[PDB]
């Protein structure tokens, strides 16, 4: 006997559990197609260089790469952020904005999963949080078609901007910045003290450190106004982000959180993540504006950007303890059934007319018993059992039986 | 700049690409849910130990494998079926049968395109060549889905048990038969086939009469070689009659010289070809009835199935003038008369959405022309201009692409 088990943190997906995942990915799929983005697709296979940003970023740090037989450095993707930015590089100047892309990749990494598959929604060539805002809409009319409320998750949005401020005021240079941002985001994961001194080896001195706390620590937009101003550009973007997500009509699921920036050295602007509302799982989504990661790849002019990703595991425990992902069993519409063998090429005929006519349709393709086919086709979900048999077929009909028995004319059966 | 173009023999799916892509695999899904399959999924990365079948098979001569950092011997698939195998021991007796799976894996290889999209579709525990019948009919309808006829494409049918017996009359061990297989798929010059049979091990005489075989055009000929009643002969008539029936009787035909690449098939063998003599094979299959005992199945599991790539298919497509750009759509396209108006032009948008319309805002500050103009670039189907007069009214302006006030409500 063979090994049945996948490789080590990989997910197989028989029947049952494909057809899980197909219910996830029709909603990121008809989400988009709602929100008119248009999907793409990039290799699984990327140039490792493509992610080599030297922040100590835990994606870039957990890269599932390796080497080639003739030498090349490559990596299976940890992300797609940077996929989507070398293909709309390629494109240049024919690539006609705004573009709104969306794309659902498997993504890799190595240390526990190794795999997991990511919803990405993305925004190109809009400077204004009406990007955010739609980004924001997109996600929480994601989780709001797989059955979620308001009530069971929420979405918690902040700007780096307060925070580049902060920074640039008690005299860091620049380039600094997104490593404390990486750093920053470790607050939940390892302790104060821990953090604190991750800061100090980058090297910034206690007093910096303070005013970082004292920010992140910050409970309102109005908190923020007193620290850095009312005019400071992140108050009048965060205020008009909750004026627009309001006015669309999903203010219940938005609130402000200082605390968050996420882990990714590029974000620039505004970032949020999605939560359970009852404090059990993992971020369901995250995201932010980038405007800048474009210009680091050597575009010629800055093109504003703005996206999340949105795995496949969180999700779907949210859903199984919320009792939203029950079983959904195969169904097909008819089972045809040859009363015995000789019957089965007027059988065929039969099924030929069905699917003709968009139906699903099975045929009992060995040799069995009518009352043993029936089982069959309540086994596999038919809602028609349609029985060809001698007598009826003499009559240019058929017996139908439903699932969910009389003679049929066969031009009535579709 | 970085470099813009993907690893070499990869392809990138901008949203053109893409928009073809879909239209394809929208066919494989729908075939395979007219035709009563599940759909399934595996990991592309796969143990090695699976495709070490010691065949001299391209497809695991050419495989793309490597190393984890802890050691593991793994490759990236460079076919699905022994995948699905492993499910299917995973399953053993929980699986109810007969089943029929489908699945669209990507999948690689290594030496020129280095990756391609593989419909699978494979039916499992049907011991009768109706297996290969529905298997056949499949691929047929997806081809007629795309647009193909009969006329355009066929699907050649033979059945590796005639080849079987000749070999095993001739006195040559069994275990030497899917060898045989793998190099008789070759007809490199027939000099070439005719050397690489001699290393395996056969005289020339065991060589003539493959090749004699290889050449028989008809069903009878076989029947005069080696009897009516031989089960090849029984179950290829079988095939035709079930096709037949079925209505697809000028998309099939018989030949001889048809027996694939891979170790593993028993019985009927297929592939879908284009009837210019243009392309390469579009599809192909057949029945694998021991794959799963070679696995350690306690007991025996038929299966038959095929793979359907996803370019050649094109090509085909694109020769044919089946492939015109399908450009984006989008039902609506809502634009605020300037910015005072976009919380009431958001409210729109919800209300839209709402009732399972595709519709854009225009994000950033724009004229209402220009926002005509982008409506039309993305073709809208209609734009919703949110205007401050109209809005008094309850109101909002109206201009279908493909102007005049209407209530909110009756925008639905
Ligand atoms: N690449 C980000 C998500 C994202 C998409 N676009 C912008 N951000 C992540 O993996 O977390
Ligand atoms: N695995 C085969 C196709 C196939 C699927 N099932 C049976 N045959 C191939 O790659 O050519
Ligand atoms: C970042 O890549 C991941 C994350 C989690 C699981 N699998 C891959
Ligand atoms: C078998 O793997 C393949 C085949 C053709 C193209 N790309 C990968």
């Amino acid at each position: 006997m063979v090994e049945t088990e996948p490789v080590q943190g990989c997910r197989d997906f028989p029947p049952e559990a494909m057809r899980c995942r197909r219910h996830l990915f029709d909603v990121f799929h008809a989400t988009a197609k709602t929100f008119g983005f248009e999907e793409y697709d990039a290799p699984v296979l990327e140039s490792e260089e493509l992610y080599i940003r030297k922040a100590g970023e835990e994606i870039t740090e957990q890269m599932f790469n390796f080497i080639t037989k003739g030498g090349h450095r490559v990596a299976l993707r940890p992300e797609m952020t940077p996929s989507l930015a070398r293909l709309l590089l390629g494109k240049g100047r024919s690539l006609l904005l705004p573009a709104k892309w969306y794309s659902i990749p498997q993504c890799w990494r190595y240390e526990r999963r190794r795999e997991h598959y990511q919803w990405n929604m993305d925004i190109v060539g809009v400077k204004s949080v009406s990007a955010e805002v739609e980004l924001v809409c997109a996600a929480c009319w994601a989780m709001r078609s797989l059955g979620l409320s308001s009530k069971d998750v929420g979405i918690k949005v902040n700007s780096r901007k307060v925070l580049q401020t902060v920074v640039e005021q008690a005299g860091v240079t620049s380039d600094k910045f997104a490593p404390v941002c990486v750093i920053v985001d470790k607050m939940e994961k390892i302790p104060r003290e821990e953090v604190e001194a991750q800061l100090a080896v980058l090297g910034l001195e206690p007093t910096v450190v303070d005013a970082i706390t004292t920010t992140l620590s910050l409970k309102s937009i109005d908190e923020i106004a007193q620290r850095v101003g009312e005019e400071h550009e992140a108050v009048k973007e965060l205020r008009q982000f909750f004026e627009q997500v309001e006015a669309y009509g999903y203010g219940d699921w938005v609130l402000f959180d200082a605390s968050v920036v996420r882990g990714l050295a590029y974000y620039t602007g505004i970032v949020f993540e999605g939560f359970d509302r009852e404090g059990k799982f993992r971020a369901l989504c995250g995201g932010g504006r980038y405007d800048n990661l474009l210009t680091t790849y050597g575009s010629p002019t800055p093109i504003p950007c703005a996206g999340f990703g949105f795995g496949d595991c969180v999700i779907v425990e949210l859903l199984q303890e919320k009792r939203l992902l029950p079983d959904i069993p195969h169904v097909v519409d008819d089972v045809v059934i040859p009363f015995d063998e000789s019957m089965r090429p007027h059988a065929l005929a039969v099924l030929r007319r069905l699917r003709d006519a968009g139906r699903s349709a099975d045929i009992i393709l060995d040799k069995k018993k009518v009352v043993q086919a029936f089982n069959y086709a309540d086994r596999v979900g038919a809602v028609r059992a349609v029985l060809v048999a001698p007598e009826e077929w003499e009559r240019g009909e058929v017996q139908v039986k439903m699932l969910r028995g009389f003679a049929v004319p066969l031009d009535r059966l579709v």
